C-alpha cells in the first residue's frame, strides 16, 4: 500500500497573506516511493481567498527533459494549513488541455514557515484513497537553504535533511513566467 504518512502534523496560525503569495521552489525533496528515483524540478503559485486555495503548478523532469503544468482548486481546512484541491492539466500559456479527473486529488499540508523557507507535504490520492506522498523544502530562492525550524520540524517526525534529494545541482529548467503571472 503506496499509505500516506502520518504524523503529518499542519503548522498552528500559518500566516496565510505570506504564504500563499508569490511563488516557492523546491529546493529538497523526499518521495516516499524508495524507487521513484526519476530527478525533478518543481515549482508553484499558491493564492488563497474566501477559504479557497487556486495555485499553479510546475513540474519539470530531469531525466525525460519534459515539463507539466497543473491548476488546483479546492477548500482550505478550518486549520488554515492545509487543503486538498482537485487538478486539470494547462499548457504554458495557462489554457486547460485536459480536465480535471474526479477520481484524483491532493491533500496539501503546510507544516513549517519561517522567513523564506517553508516545510511542505503532499498527499497524492484516487477516490479518496492514498496513492503516494511526498515531502518538500520549499524557499523564495532556488539556491537557498533552509531556516533552521525547518529541520526542527523535520526531526519532530523523525526525517533528516540528508534523506532528501538537493535539487540546485541539477539541470532545472523553470517556467518562471507562467508562476509569476498567476491570476494578473
Ligand atoms: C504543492 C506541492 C505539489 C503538488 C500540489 C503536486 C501535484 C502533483 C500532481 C497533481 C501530480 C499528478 C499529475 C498527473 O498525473 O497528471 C503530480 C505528479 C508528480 N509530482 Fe508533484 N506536486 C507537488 C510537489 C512536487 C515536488 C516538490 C516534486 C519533486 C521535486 C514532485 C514530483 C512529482 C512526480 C515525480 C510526479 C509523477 C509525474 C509523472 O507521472 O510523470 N511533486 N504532482
Amino acid at each position: 500500500p503506496g499509505e500516506c504518512s502520518v504524523n503529518v502534523i499542519p503548522k498552528k496560525n500559518l500566516d496565510k497573506a505570506k504564504f500563499f503569495s508569490g511563488t516557492w521552489y523546491e529546493t529538497h525533496y523526499l518521495d516516499m516511493d524508495p524507487q521513484a528515483t526519476e530527478k525533478f524540478c518543481f515549482s508553484f503559485a499558491p493564492r488563497e481567498s474566501g477559504g479557497t486555495v487556486k495555485e499553479a503548478l510546475y513540474h519539470f523532469n530531469v531525466d525525460s527533459k519534459v515539463s507539466f503544468y497543473n491548476t488546483g482548486t479546492g477548500p482550505l481546512e478550518s486549520n488554515g494549513a492545509k487543503y486538498t484541491a482537485k487538478f486539470n492539466t494547462v499548457d504554458k500559456k495557462g489554457k486547460e488541455i485536459k480536465p480535471a479527473d474526479e477520481k484524483y486529488s491532493y491533500t496539501v499540508t503546510v507544516i513549517e514557515a519561517a522567513k523564506q523557507s517553508a516545510l511542505i507535504h503532499i498527499c497524492l490520492q484516487e477516490d479518496g484513497k492514498d496513492i503516494g506522498d511526498l515531502y518538500s523544502v520549499l524557499n523564495r530562492n532556488k539556491n537557498a537553504l533552509p531556516n533552521k525550524k525547518i529541520k526542527k520540524a523535520l526531526n519532530k517526525v523523525s526525517l533528516v535533511l540528508t534523506k532528501f534529494v538537493v535539487t540546485k545541482d541539477l539541470d532545472c529548467k523553470y517556467d518562471d513566467k507562467f508562476l509569476s503571472s498567476w491570476q494578473k
